[PDB]
């Protein structure tokens, strides 16, 4: 294990600097005796997940809030936590020479880093992209006879998910999303703007887009990679509003339904890749429960969705438990899945090197959507250079780790070791479980079991004042610990 | 009557342009004849709150889209529409030759123009000012033995009000909004980023800034200027936030609960303009309905709260607006500040115009009495705004042309403030099958009813409406149209 090197920028706290011979990590996983806790703590003041242990004990000192575990309680288990291998994080990551290429996919997904198992991988060109293309650009090839991948796939992409599976010990889930079609399938033979798929469902034009999706899943076969999911569409929404700046396809939610009852649910079912799961929306969660009663109220589609996809950027529009809540409660057996997570108010530069504010937003986000069901997390760019580039439009955005080139270095950012708190402590099959208050607080605090029935609890204080607080496993007894202003601690232990 | 005189921009619509000799106006009102019923229509097309007289059918066969009047199911009374008189609104304003800035003024407030009767007025500067005064800005001054006011108020604001209201038949309400406090006041001592009010609700500091109003409101009566209302504070969320870029000055929903019961409240209330209505929240409709039940369970709050001030960001009414009313249906809601990758000013966008008619609607549809819209007049740019916060008006001055460009937002407006007089009730419509217009039905307070549709679509849509004292409405809302219908009942 080897500690972060802090670097201030001017912002609230530090990044990790790392480089081609140096970067953070953790020792490999090791939990105590039955009747100790193992805690990591990070802090505005600079600790960056920090191991300490102690005692859960029979007698109760503290008088201040208690959270209580409640383990019978049982709710949704976890699919996991990733980032997006966008054309713009792989070539950010293969600027840095070998070395740190390898400290950097260490980092996010080897046992000594944060343990992700989840990676989104973009269907051909996005705004995080350095041009305008898609796999199948010449026109009126409608059995997609010219359908291929370019570099940006077989150089960039392919090769890093590779040696992202290669160090990872758990099993990896990759999540693929569409931006555009080809624009000669579109109503306005342009990658962005307000356009949707010519015609209508089950006609050619769709048939062909559907065929898209297995041609690109035959291509990344081809390279020895298999998908978990595939989403309807990134942001069906955007491609129905006039000026849309970059690559999008628009769909209503009845052009969504019948688009997956007619087409993809089919076209996907017919194919050798007939357990790659559907996931729907992949959009702003304002748009439920509604978009969830258009498709799912309809069977012949809601036989071919998994889940249900969302989106962080707008939630402070509409509130968890109208959207999220609304939705399981209208469609119980279908998972939502937050697909895309981004940060960066109208008056900050895009990238903040060291906002401890950015990270409180992730870990804040990632409790709130825990207590609302949501079963999984992919970060947005899985990192991005300090203008928060490149991007063809310039919608330039922060990301967990920021790649100086020009250096040889790579900068963890809060939002990474905020992420981290929850990525390396709840592997998948984790099942949010109870925790009760026992009285009105400050703190945001999720529990979870592993599946070997080991307790996690991840504790934020957003506040600037420091929280007595004691946690009860009432099968182990009463851990007495403090929430530090401006921190945020995952506690684990044993319960037999 | 002067027709629009069309200018395109290259966007998806026309501009009507004025100048010192010329701009667009309405013959004096008229009522159809018993019936009768009139329409007024704007298109993307190029039409502009252009006239024509249907009649009222007896009968009514088919399958078409109908939309029936309940004119027994009575929902809120209006107060008005208007929009905010700036600085920069004045400056742009005031650079106009003298005739072109009376037409200017006679399109909003005329009843040849669209009939405002609001005027939104901030209490000193704000991001739409060229600098950041405050009233007393001599440090440390609690008895406020230096306010005074500026030439913003003095030479550019207060002249140009006695002008719209001299223009206006009706009566002209004033509603007025501060943006920032005194710095000395200010735990920040800043105009901008994250402060509140040093001290606690009851002390020096917070009976200082109530006695700021009181101040404002004496200024203004000197001028012989009488406000409707006061809100405790322009988007108080705001200065809870680190770095916010313009003048703020936060309060969290508890804060002014205990402000206007232990300061505010008593203090207008002790004055000689307890008159004064005061409006609270002042701020994003997404704050609703937590800030209402703050401030509005307390009694010693909500026996000084008339209203509550909501803002829109046009670019869930009924979990917002809908839950407030349920919860507190004798305090009215009031929008009284809206605005719209894309450029500030789009001339000619009739995108911006069908966000304006679609936002008063869902508003009329969920208990509103009145909508303010931000800036009356910008320049091309978007400006002035000392922090560059640029955004669109419904109508743009260019001085050096000594020209003024009205949007399609402002006949958007003009749908619903030239046609929904204040006191005029909102009452119950319902469509006879699922449709993608949006409309809204009132009567006038002589009893006369008003109908604004909207299609956001590109398909005309054929359709009736009934009122049962009357007949049938037989009519077409074309695509990308707006429609205001007049028929008296009896
Ligand atoms: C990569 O970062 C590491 C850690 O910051 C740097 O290693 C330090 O090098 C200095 C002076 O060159 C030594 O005296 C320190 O003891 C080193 N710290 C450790 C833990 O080794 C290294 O210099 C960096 N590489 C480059 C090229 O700057
Ligand atoms: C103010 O605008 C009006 C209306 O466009 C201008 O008057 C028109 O001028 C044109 C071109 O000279 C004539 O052909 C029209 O017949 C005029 N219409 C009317 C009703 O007069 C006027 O010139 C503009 N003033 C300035 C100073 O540009
Ligand atoms: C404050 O008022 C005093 C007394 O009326 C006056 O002499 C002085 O000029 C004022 N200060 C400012 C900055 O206007």
């Amino acid at each position: 294990a080897r500690p972060c090197i802090p670097k201030s920028f001017g912002y609230s706290s530090v990044v990790c600097v790392c480089n081609a011979t140096y970067c953070d990590s953790f020792d490999p996983p090791t939990f105590p005796a039955l009747g100790t806790f193992s805690r990591y703590e990070s802090t505005r003041s600079g600790r960056r997940m920090e191991l300490s242990m102690g005692p859960i004990q029979a007698n109760h000192t503290g008088t201040g809030l208690l959270l209580t575990l409640q383990p019978e309680q049982k709710f949704q288990k976890v699919k996991g936590f990733g980032g997006a291998m966008t054309d713009a994080a792989a070539l950010n990551i293969l600027a840095l020479s070998p070395p740190a290429q390898n400290l950097l996919l260490k980092s996010y997904f080897s046992e000594e880093g944060i343990g992700y198992n989840i990676i989104r991988v973009p269907m051909a060109s996005c705004d995080f992209s350095i041009r305008t293309y898609t796999y199948a650009d010449t026109p009126d090839d409608f059995q997609l006879h010219n359908f291929s991948l370019p570099e940006e796939d077989t150089k960039l992409k392919i090769p890093l998910i590779h040696r992202a599976l290669q160090l990872a010990q758990r099993p990896v889930s990759l999540l693929a999303s569409p931006w555009t079609s080809p624009t000669w399938l579109k109503t306005n033979g342009a990658v962005n703007g307000k356009g949707s798929l010519k015609g209508q469902p089950g006609d050619i034009y769709h048939q062909t887009w559907a065929r898209y999706f297995v041609k690109f899943l035959d291509a990344y076969a081809e390279h020895k990679l298999q998908f978990w999911a595939v989403t309807a569409e990134n942001e069906p929404s955007a491609g129905l509003l006039s000026g849309y700046p970059f690559q999008c396809l628009g769909f209503t939610p009845e052009h969504q339904r019948d688009f997956i009852a007619r087409d993809l649910g089919p076209t996907l079912a017919n194919s050798t890749h007939h357990n790659v799961r559907l996931l729907m929306l992949d959009d702003q969660r304002l748009l439920l429960p509604h978009w969830a009663k258009v498709v799912l109220t309809d069977p012949e589609a809601a036989k071919y969705v998994h889940g249900i996809a969302v989106h962080w950027y707008l939630d402070f529009l509409a509130p968890a438990k109208a959207t999220l809540g609304e939705t399981h409660r209208l469609f119980p057996n279908t998972m939502l899945f937050a697909s895309e997570a981004c940060v960066g108010k109208f008056w900050e530069q895009s990238v903040r090197l060291g906002s401890w504010d950015r990270g409180m937003q992730y870990s804040h986000s990632i409790i709130t959507n825990l207590l609302y069901h949501v079963v999984g997390w992919t970060d947005w760019n899985l990192a991005l250079n300090p203008e928060g580039g490149p991007n063809w439009v310039r919608n330039f955005v922060d990301s967990p780790i920021i790649v100086d080139i020009t250096k040889d270095t790579f900068y963890k950012q809060p939002m990474f070791y905020h992420l981290g708190h929850f990525s390396k402590f709840i592997p998948e099959g984790s099942q949010r479980v109870g925790l009760v208050a026992s009285q009105k607080n400050d703190l945001d605090a999720v529990a979870l079991m592993h599946p070997d029935g080991s307790a996690v609890v991840v504790v934020l204080n957003r506040s600037s004042k420091d929280v007595p607080l004691t946690i009860k496993d009432p099968a182990v007894g009463f851990l007495e610990t403090i929430s530090p202003g401006y921190s945020i601690h995952t506690y684990l232990w044993h319960r037999q």
